[PDB]
């Protein structure tokens, strides 16, 4: 085995990729890596092998659950249907993926288009500057993950702050992590007792009623899988979609083209998917539970691999330029909501947040412009998924 190298190479700046990757994707070959917690791993770079590890079946994300698991966190995550293999995971998903199909979300697009005019009502009323992340960014995805899943939006004061810990590699101190996180399993226990002795009509109600009659998940899959889905919905997408508001401030002749053509809208969104780098450095952690071959490396049972998602989204053998915005690419096989068995639930509801968005706020500010130097717009430092703090904006 190769002396490992340390993992990750840098602290990721803005949304800029370290030249290791490019670099690992023309070897050819997996990097022996030590990580800042848990066991050494592969770390993982082409397109063709990150779908291999994130979906084959001797790749499991179980298996992690029995070892120190190789992460950039102080703390192993309890991760619901993302940390589990079948049966277990097919049995867990089945219980949220009609509300989260594309024919389930779209019943949401009048409402969350009718949430988009009411934000940008507001951005016209009160006129430039505006952060466009605490206006618009913030409350759009908190608010929509809020209705659907049950969760009171009047609630964000105390658990956006344990929000973060989760997401925290180096923000956090280990003891505040595991602070924040328990408080955050003792909130979602209170609002899980709530619907015992009044039910009600949202996801959180459904996904107890399934606990209490069907006996389809133990007491703590519920609470693991309706933080999760608090988690990805209030953070990991208002993350993306800053991000992405970031890429077409900067680059504005893409955002006149999107204004100009607003139907090219849902080519768009994919592209802004597969160009940010939203993941910070590398998805969760697979075990090999046989020998497997791949990237000038035999893998051998035991041992870890971590996929680097922004890494295969620029691999220049499935992607004609890359390393370059073009929002109207029409085939783009990216894998920035993962690959395979686990592939992103939320997929279609960030599709649809991030069209209706895109569109409303282009159309109705065609003047739109940072109110900044790009350099300094803050970024959020030392967490997993990155975005702008800020977004100041003028029109
Ligand atoms: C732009 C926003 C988002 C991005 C970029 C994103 C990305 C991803 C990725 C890359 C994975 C696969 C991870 C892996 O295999 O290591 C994943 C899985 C998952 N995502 Fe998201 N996600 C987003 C928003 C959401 C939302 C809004 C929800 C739900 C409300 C959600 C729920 C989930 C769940 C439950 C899984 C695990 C699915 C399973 O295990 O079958 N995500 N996501």
């Amino acid at each position: 085995t190769p002396a490992p190298v340390r993992y990750p190479f840098g602290e990721a700046v803005r949304l800029d990729l370290h030249p290791t990757y490019a670099e690992l994707r023309e070897r050819r070959t997996l990097l022996r890596v030590r990580v800042p917690h848990g066991d050494d791993a592969w770390l993982v770079t082409r397109h063709e092998d990150v779908r291999t590890v994130l979906t084959d079946p001797r790749f499991s994300r179980a298996a992690a659950a029995g070892r120190d698991e190789a992460r950039l966190t102080p703390l192993v995550i309890r991760t619901s249907v993302m940390g589990v293999d079948p049966p277990d995971h097919t049995r867990l998903r089945r219980l949220v993926a009609t509300a989260f199909s594309r024919r389930g979300v779209e019943h949401l697009r009048p409402g969350i288009t009718a949430l988009v005019r009411r934000l940008t009502d507001d951005m016209v009323g009160q006129g430039p500057p505006v952060d466009l992340v605490r206006s618009f960014v913030t409350p759009l995805s908190g608010l929509v993950i809020c209705d659907l899943l049950g969760v009171p939006y009047a609630d964000r004061s105390r658990f956006r702050h344990w929000l973060e810990a989760f997401f925290s590699i180096t923000a956090l101190p280990a003891d505040e992590v595991a602070v924040r996180i328990e408080a955050m399993y003792g909130y979602i226990a209170e609002l899980v007792a709530l619907r015992r002795a009044e039910p009600t009509e949202d996801l959180l109600g459904g996904l107890v009623r399934a606990r209490d009659r069907d006996g389809s998940c133990s007491e703590e899959e519920l609470v693991d899988l309706a933080n999760v889905l608090l988690l990805a919905g209030y953070h990991t997408t208002a993350s993306q979609l800053a991000s992405s508001l970031f890429v077409l401030l900067t680059q504005p002749e893409h955002a006149e083209l999107l204004r100009s053509r607003p139907e090219l809208a849902p080519r768009a969104v994919e592209e802004l998917l597969r160009y940010v780098p939203l993941i910070a450095h590398v998805t969760f952690a697979r075990y090999a539970t046989e020998d497997v071959w791949l990237g000038g490396t035999l893998v051998r049972a035991g041992e870890a691999v971590l996929p680097a998602v922004p890494s295969a989204n620029r691999d220049a053998e499935v992607f004609d330029e890359p390393d370059r915005l073009d929002l109207t690419r029409r085939h783009n096989p990216h894998l920035a909501f993962g690959h395979g068995l686990h592939h992103c639930l939320g997929a279609s509801l960030v599709r649809v947040q991030m069209e209706v968005a895109l569109t409303m706020l282009l159309g109705r500010f065609p003047d739109l412009a940072l109110a900044a130097p790009p350099d300094e717009v803050p970024w959020t430092r030392g967490m997993q998924a990155r975005s702008p703090l800020r977004l100041p904006v003028t029109w």
